């Protein structure tokens, strides 16, 4: 349903699982990893599509 | 399949061209990208996208294929990637821009006049730019 | 009428955006130009003609639209130019819903492509999209 | 078959194809006879 787009690196990396999303920062899980990643260096893009 | 595309780049004068064709029909779009990035070919996708029902889309493994800025719109716009026509396809565009070339100052005016003349001629009789609405609607 | 179409321009964040509008569909194409020319709106309508049957265009006085560029692509792809309230309406809906989604791309023409995605999918069940194509294709088995 | 040319940036025309050389063609516009060199002309088919 999300996925989560990130820089650590100005390469985009992803596409990450949506964990938790706070005011100032997200948390993510890229293949075995967790990560937090700041509000504005992410992108929860939704698979609008469908 | 209605919903297959297949993209691929080829090259004129030193410029990128990006081309798709709708697999079923023969029925082509083309640009000029300033660059042969993934962003491109993600704006790209996002044009496609909104006018046609794009649900697959072929191509090889081209780091602008591949990169996450095309995942992303392809994840957005609910678009399934998997890794003849398309070559088939770029020599064939390629040949009418030859013909056409000295009409027009920019390349890109020529490809498009090009992609103009592929997609209106009839076999000999429907068009590839009918056949993709004749297939599309019945598939509606 | 299958063929008829409305063109202008609309501004956002210093940029140029050209709209074209299938009027008996509803259906939207919307591209940054970087300048308000008549080269760019012509090479706008070259990739619109090769893609739908484009038989007349509805456009305001503008200069671009007026210019010479685009009477001699007007007439390459065999288009007829006359010189309102559709695209005019189209302008704020499609101003709408990039307001609704510009802060989820860094940059503009993301968004407008995005709305033009969410506008031409919308249903009412038709959508847009549906609707020119199955208005064209309807012109076409008959 | 129909020939646009800058004599003034705005383009002119739409003007009649008489000749094309690989310097100069010849054109028909209104009632005129104009002689315009090929980097200054458009000849669209
Ligand atoms: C730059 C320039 C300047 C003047 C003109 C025209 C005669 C005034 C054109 C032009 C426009 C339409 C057209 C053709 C040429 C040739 C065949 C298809 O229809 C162009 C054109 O670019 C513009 C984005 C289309 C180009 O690449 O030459
Ligand atoms: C510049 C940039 C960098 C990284 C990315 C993604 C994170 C991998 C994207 C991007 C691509 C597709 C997409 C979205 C964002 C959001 C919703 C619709 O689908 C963009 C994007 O521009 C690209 C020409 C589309 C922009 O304007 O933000
Ligand atoms: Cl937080
Ligand atoms: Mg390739
Ligand atoms: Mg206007």
């Amino acid at each position: 349903n999300f996925r989560v787009y990130y820089r650590d690196d100005p390469v985009w990396k992803g596409p990450a699982k949506l964990l938790e999303k706070g005011e100032g920062a997200v948390v993510i899980q890229d293949n075995s990893d967790i990560k937090v990643v700041p509000r504005r260096k992410a992108k929860i893009i939704r698979d609008y599509g469908k």
